[PDB]
């Protein structure tokens, strides 16, 4: 769809997601896989994300803030999204208006939300309760308390009690049923992200909500090692040589750098030119990378920065590694400068967020 | 202008962006100040900056990538423009379309360029020619090739021999290397080498123009640079969230997390949640960040993650020790979901990628 005028991009198979997602309802046959594309679908875009999702079964979405909801409402979305963060009370009409479902935090939360409601939007407010279960950061701890918020909504016929759901193991799971157990019950009940949906059944919940694994990635190594399933990295970082310079060494010039989401620790990886390894040297740039190179390699030659396969030089993990971080943060990291280039079959679009 | 649905954001303070390109005009009164705004102006936002600096007088910017430069055609501005990277040859009758200059880099790239040329798109084709004068890095390092490119330029009555430029003890040989080269062939119009601390600490006679970058924005290119100048910058960005949720130590939630441009790694820093030193603990999500407070911190109050002072521990070079990096990484780590709210004057406008 959109042009692009610089070579370096990222390659986002569409088709990948879809196996990915199928993955989970093959699985789980009988829940509802809540797909969450927050953060701009882990760096992969999820307005097209969610849009090719829809078109493989996805119903349900969970985003982590409204902007995140609004902007997928506004590009056709008609599914079901649930905002994971807290919405400031201000801004409850808004989410009423776009049909976005809430999650509760707090009793107060709740208070403040319903004396923000004036009657301008009168759609229903769809709302899923998050426990806290342990863990100790978003939510309700207390069941009594859960039992008022859960009051406090059946007062008003605006108000649904949608769901129900906490974040993670074995201790915490029997918190949560414990909770949820002392009350009438929701539509749906969730608990478990990409791990728990792939290591638990949980027969009490009957939505699930995976996160990166959709896009072909464990959330830890020993999931990986754990679970005997295969998922399809989604993700390529691509980029063109735009300049060869002999220095006994050849080195060639990457029109990619820190700006893009190749931060500058990236300096001593590898990358892939044409089959050969080959070191990032000097400093990694705001717009540009250096490689030393063999002498054959020429302007115009593709270079492989991150690769779609999980055993494999240029592997996310490997990346992350090398940053010193998760595959989770790595895949954030990867700016708006870069087009996206959407495979599906033989069908390729692209976005290009500067040219909108 | 933009609505946003969420309590964390960037200050821009426009104000301070326009006395910063005011100090390198006062300093160098006869050479054109050519903003440096690629990378949405090292992440401030290169169309709102632009425009800015338009009316502050600026007439000449310079961007990274062609993308970036219609960008900023899209938007109304009418200065000319020099593209900083290397374009692909077979998208040069976009760039003469749009009226961008652009860089040369190699001979080969001018022949392939010259060859992609429609018949049918007759503007000038603007040229400044890159240097390489010791760093090793793009454009042309031989005297001889050089010359021959110039004298290809001059076979074309479409192209212009617009610039030449180059980018820097190890300095003082460059610059008398940038001017022995230059000195064997006829001079173009625009003649540059100094970056924000080669504008800041060196006169340049033979230069006509100069390329200010990070300084535009308030910030030194490095402490050696800050200690021997004797101008001052003005910071141009905080960072912002308010605490969505405590929990009782208190603890406070906010709502930014990496996927922000917040990294993992800013685990262990402090934050002032109103005037109180706080420290960021346990784990930076991808959305969410949990502080350390005061007993008194209650949902609502505003934090300073990034302040718009030099000496401040929150500041960007010491948010960028922390990040292991330097300040420009902090700044092009700031993602696309926090929204710019600029100031100017009493006039304040928000700018909401996720709404475009
Ligand atoms: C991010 C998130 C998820 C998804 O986590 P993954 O590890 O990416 O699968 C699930 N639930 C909540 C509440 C989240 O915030
Ligand atoms: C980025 C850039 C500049 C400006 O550098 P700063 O240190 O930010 O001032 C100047 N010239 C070129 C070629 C650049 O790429």
């Amino acid at each position: 769809s959109d042009k692009y005028y610089r070579s370096a991009y990222m390659n986002v198979d569409l088709n990948a997601v879809a196996s990915n997602f199928k993955v989970f309802s093959t699985l789980h046959p009988n829940k509802t896989v809540m797909a969450v594309v927050k953060a701009n679908a882990y760096g992969l875009g999820s307005v097209k994300v969610a849009r090719h999702l829809m078109e493989n079964g996805a119903t349900f979405f969970a985003v982590a803030t409204l902007d995140e909801a609004i902007e997928l409402r506004m590009h056709g979305i008609t599914a079901k999204i649930l905002v994971l963060g807290v919405l400031p009370a201000k801004d409850i009409d808004k989410a009423i208006q776009h049909r976005v479902a809430l999650t509760v935090p707090s009793k107060q939360w709740l208070k403040e939300a319903i004396k923000n409601i004036s009657g301008e939007q009168e759609k229903k407010l769809w709302l899923h309760i998050k426990l806290d279960t342990g863990m100790g950061r978003l939510g309700i701890k207390d069941t009594n308390t859960y039992q008022e918020v859960i009051e406090i909504i059946q007062q008003y016929e605006q108000l649904v009690f949608e769901g129900v759901f906490t974040h993670f193991t074995t201790e915490q799971y029997q918190r949560f049923k414990d909770m949820v157990n002392e009350a009438i019950k929701p539509e749906y009940i969730h608990c478990q992200n990409s791990a728990g949906s792939l290591l638990m059944d949980c027969q009490f919940c009957n939505a699930i909500r995976p996160g990166i694994s959709l896009y072909g990635y464990y959330p830890s190594e020993y999931v990986q090692q754990k679970v005997k399933v295969h998922l399809k990295p989604s993700v390529q970082l691509i980029a063109n040589v735009v300049q060869t310079k002999t220095l006994p060494t050849t080195i060639a010039l990457l029109p990619i750098g820190y700006a893009d989401g190749y931060l500058r620790i990236m300096q001593g990886s590898f990358v892939n030119v044409n089959g050969h390894q080959c070191e990032v040297i000097g400093r990694v740039c705001m717009d540009q990378t250096i490689v030393k190179v063999p002498d054959q390699v020429k302007a115009g030659d593709s270079v492989i920065l991150i690769d779609n396969h999980r055993e494999s030089p240029q592997s996310v993990e490997v990346v992350a590694e090398k940053q010193h971080t998760i595959n989770y943060e790595v895949l954030c990291n990867l700016s708006r400068r870069l087009p996206r280039i959407y495979h599906d079959g033989d069908q390729r679009f692209v976005t290009n967020e500067l040219l909108k």
